[PDB]
């Protein structure tokens, strides 16, 4: 077996275009991987965040998870901040870590230039993120977009930590985006769908209500010709939503092409909300059956119980080796 | 009862100036305050530290902290690293901190600077150690020498909090330390007695034997003359030796002044070096015998339930006024 990590931040929504490229997927990886699926609630608080919503952020994202397919018999589902390790590990790793390379991290450059008063969580936040993946001994890694600096980070220190204390830490290796395109804006099918757009328009979320569903893929930028066929260059609006009618109904590109011969957007687009509607019928009964149950809490906390005797005894291991404490 | 809390960096010796002029002290505080020892580990390894010696000294400390007469029953010893709520609460301090901030400390500016390749928890370190102070509800903190910046700091970031949350923290008062001529080199004695000194002559370090506390004593630095009497600036060496004389011994520096006229350079210095060593016999005698049992590990390990009971009940105190976490 293999470990994969994944750190989920409890802040925001989830988009289709997360659910088709990235979440959807663990559904199966789950049982070819060993999976820790950890919502990242300490890496919220890096900015203000109103504490009545991040609470209920946290639960909510759990309850989507466990809707969406991922099961707790087979992954580890858990809240960061309840694996008190994670803290420990991003100090120690802090302490390894040059003042340089967190102050070149693009991300920090970025929320953090033009103004005058930053909270140092900006720029100390990988360490914390670097310490949730080496804890596990975690062999992939998912990167994607962004994430390609702190991905070289965490590996960077976790041979930095190896070639001095010694070799403990196993190198994460990131993981291959499967074969298709992003999922695009709505709105502007020259653009990748981001939940941090500011036009709602662009994005649908996973729990959204058919009538949304509806305004949402019928108000879709389209094109002036009227032949439902695939050409991101020429036609990317209608591509897309081939794209997201295709990944959702199990129907090739090919398949969609022919069956709309001579069709035209409307149907088509009518179609393809019924096809979204369908999926996430049953992930919305799921969810709210979730945040009705005690079951959630349970699985949570045999979630947590998991992770802490697997971190626990890797913060051990990081002590006896710099010099912490006894035993 | 008001709570004092001492934070020691388990890194080398403690000479004779911080025993008189501190650590004998808190031997009585102790009976009067709820105090808390400290031995700050995770705050040693901001710098290379070499695994084997640090781990050596955070046992040394303990041992010599109980030696000199630290009762664990009326105060708590303990090793922060074996409290893992001290990792969780700096991170949270660390997101509410400012990059300013920790940027404009002397400590900081001081021992950096030259090369570029610093340590990040030489930056991020100020929100580790008011983390320490506030988790235990902290009525006082020792100050003195160049603490004042570290001090405004923990009270900046303890209000910055309540002020965020709510008022969970107690806002720490600074202890001045007492009037009392600083012990001064036994080389130099117009300046101070620091570990830091290069001269191992300048200094004696709680653990020197007989041998060695001849050599230091007997050649410290007075002036041509030859009369006992005190004059800090004119007479620096003998109104040094004198000063020590007084606070050990017990006899005032006139009453010494009275008995050491007629007197000069050669029986002063020898039964200086008599009550140094026979002041130091029993600490050491007790020293080792902690060094050499069992007991110097069943107290730390009582030291820390103290500690982690009172420290991760703030912890969730705190949590449940960011949004963090469950329950």
């Amino acid at each position: 077996m293999k470990t994969i990590f994944s750190a989920i931040c409890p802040t925001g929504v989830i988009t289709i275009g997360r659910y088709i490229g990235a979440l959807r997927q663990f559904v199966e990886l789950q049982h070819e991987y060993n999976c820790y699926f950890c919502i990242a609630d300490q890496s919220a608080i890096t900015v203000w965040q109103d504490p009545h919503e991040l609470r209920q952020n946290i639960r909510r994202l759990a309850a989507l998870y466990l809707a969406v397919g991922i099961d707790p018999t087979q992954a580890t589902l858990f809240i960061a901040s309840e694996v008190p390790a994670h803290a420990q590990a991003a100090w120690m790793l802090q302490c390894i870590v040059y003042i340089g390379e967190l102050e070149r991290m693009t991300l920090f450059k970025e929320l953090s230039a033009g103004k005058e008063a930053v909270s140092a969580g900006l720029l100390t936040h990988p360490p914390i993120y670097a310490a949730m993946i080496l804890l596990y001994n975690t062999d992939i890694v998912p990167v994607g977009e962004y994430g390609k600096q702190l991905y070289e980070l965490t590996r960077d220190l976790a041979e930095r930590f190896n070639k001095r204390y010694g070799e403990l830490f196993t190198i994460p290796e990131a993981r291959i985006p499967k074969v298709g395109a992003r999922i695009m804006s709505l709105v502007d099918p020259t653009k990748s769908m981001y939940q941090s757009d500011p036009n709602p328009k662009a994005y649908i979320t996973l729990l959204d209500d058919a009538k949304t569903i509806e305004k949402k893929i019928k108000s879709a930028v389209t094109d002036s010709e009227g032949t439902i066929r695939y050409d991101k260059e020429a036609k990317p609006g209608i591509s897309n939503l081939l794209n997201i009618y295709s990944t959702l109904s199990g129907q090739s590109i090919e398949e969609l092409e022919r069956q709309y011969e001579g069709k035209g957007y409307g149907v088509f687009k009518a179609d393809l909300a019924q096809v979204v509607i369908e999926t996430l019928r049953p992930i919305q009964e799921r969810y709210h059956h979730w945040m009705e149950s005690e079951e959630l809490d349970r699985v949570l906390d045999e979630g947590a119980e998991k992770a802490n005797r697997v971190a626990s005894e890797m913060v051990r291991k990081m002590e006896q080796a710099m010099g912490l404490g006894r035993r």
